């Protein structure tokens, strides 16, 4: 008795690019109407693409109000991490103004429509292990925010919950000394790094139908490190 | 890209009534192989069963010999709370089927599953007592160490931990109670090839209600 | 909207080798309730098997009892080649078998999907002798009387017929052979709910061949 | 066994109203890239629309360069008729320059990129139910040039098939007589006309991997009636 699927209009705020890009490329095939954000470089093809900088409440709004436009209103939010990569007052505040305080931006402009409509899902994607305090601080913060969304808006069937990545295969990963990979690797219990299709996988659940009485959940894709 | 669908050999124990039902239901309409345990009201009509009384070890073999037999060695367990929902003996009652039911089952299925290098041990937390309470955290760590020992072959463990379920509301967000289709969406999830690397992890169905 | 899907009691004839087993295997996996029929050799590990020869009434009559009993009554019917693949004799088996017990299961699911306002009946042709040829024609015209006769109580009657297929390529616009898991999709579409308002036609599968 | 989802490069030509628009809808739900045709109203939301007169032979090409750019080659043709609706040469022509000729000019420019490719599935919508003689001619027309490039193209796993609607509920057949809609029915088996949903789940199946070796085929949507 599987839930009949709804094609949802979708933002994936950094969808271009990484674990964001296969996150967008699965829920486009999942059947949902796509739409990403970037930084520049654009979309590719068969997604909607918006320029937005999530540290600019003004670009927030105007990319969600374009997304409005082509799709309809943003049912299903899914904010990536703006940044990932000895700690400095700069480099605390440039994460948590990106990572905290950027997905804080999309939540509250995604929300009203939300509301309204008795319907919403904002998924937030925590940073990719592993700069320690400042990423650590906005990872721990984005899933405070969330749950706080969930303690207000899952009256209305707007439900928020996190998927907490360990490592995964991305380029910056892969970039990481030969040595730190295959001893990140004594930490998983599944003795391997995941997939950002594995990611992707989670959110695609998130989005789903099958997902309505989940809120406010953190749900770890680490193959078992973060026990 | 979305991984292909593998038909699994499942076994859902208390799979007759309620959220196992449910369960049960809803991963043989997903295309699995599904075998349920009960303990004398019957299997629901299509799906294979087998009478198990889950703190009787060897009630416990012999019905995943005779799943084994029936539809291949189980792939897929999902372990259901074997009583729902104080004196020594209504404590130990509840952790006998609930607690150590759940290591009978999990211990019998973990040989077949580390030898084909594929398992998936999916927990099903009593719907809500110190035995009871006892009972589903010690589930939860059980289900951790499963999770540390065998997930480098490919065998997790993880829980679900349903709230409240119609088989009060001002204590949850939704502000509603939760229907067994909602769980049974969540294991359908965490059978699926989606689920790979999720270990360890207790994923509530709770309309916020844990938090 | 793409209807929701509904878990069917499904029976395959000759379900336990080549096409009809891909048939079963995939039904399996869509989700429904799948029985077969065989002539001896067993059914397939997992599904629900009765030994029934479709030259016999009552052999067909009790068959499709113990399906009813097992899983509910059967709303998909899955007719299978009976032979596969001149003296009166090698002609009058082939059309009994093939034509006939084409029409024994047709008839006996008949009453129950009327009853119930929705029924499924896929023939699937023989792969491609005056007795065959003469068999495979004789169930187009077969389920076409059905379609007329049925459509309006929800019950449809359509026919698949394979090419060359994999269990002479010149002839085939595709210059390759049809594979079992070709012809196991189209049942699987005529099985489901996106199959409602098909009724009475033959879909062809074999790469263009019969064109 | 079912054969993993490859999301599509689709065009659905008049895909913006009717039975096209159903199909559109379906199949990008199904998780496709779908395109579609119209002659100026444009594309409802979450479709990309181009505008083109299947009679001109440059809009076509102009139409598929840009689906091309937007969501790459196109992988996936809908073929509706660019016409539904005593007989004269202009009325005659006309239905046969938009149905049938129409019908063969996206064929023509589809085909090159599907041969290349080692891909195509090119699925013509039958006109409606239901002038007499210039639409029968030209969707018998469309069926003969079908067969004739599966013959010639399914070697290089293109496929040329052609789904039939029978009366089915449209704008055009709602006005139709009250008298005429009631005894249509007495031609019908299933006794009542199909829905645009029916029709799309035809496309949806040709569309799938599902249909790989079904090539030069008619099918029937009719309920029956055309027996
Ligand atoms: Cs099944």
């Amino acid at each position: 008795a599987k839930p009949p699927f709804v094609s949802r209009s979708v933002l994936v705020t950094g969808g271009n690019r990484g674990i964001g890009l296969a996150i967008a490329q699965r829920l486009a095939a999942d059947g949902h109407k796509v739409a990403v954000t970037h930084r520049g470089s654009g979309a590719p093809k068969g997604l909607f693409g918006v320029e937005v900088d999530v540290t600019d409440s003004d670009a927030v709004d105007r990319a969600f109000t374009a997304v409005e436009e082509h799709q309809g209103p943003v049912e299903v939010l899914v904010s990536n991490a703006g940044l990932s990569a000895r700690m400095t007052e700069e480099k605390f505040e440039k994460v948590i103004n990106a990572n905290l305080t950027g997905a804080f931006r999309v939540a509250q402009r995604a929300s009203r429509s939300m509301q309204r409509n008795k319907f919403g899902r904002m998924i937030f994607i925590g940073s990719v292990s592993g700069n320690q305090a400042n990423y650590a601080a906005s990872k721990a913060g984005v899933i405070g925010m969330a749950r706080s969304i969930a303690r207000e808006l899952s009256k209305a069937n707007v439900t928020a919950n996190v998927v907490a990545p360990g490592y995964i295969d991305t380029d910056m990963t892969r970039a990481l000394d030969e040595r730190i990979q295959q001893g990140a690797l004594q930490f998983i219990p599944a003795k391997r790094v995941g997939t950002p299709a594995e990611v992707a996988g989670v959110v695609s659940f998130l989005a789903s139908e099958d997902a309505s009485y989940i809120s406010g959940a953190v749900i770890p894709v680490d193959g078992g490190m973060g026990m």
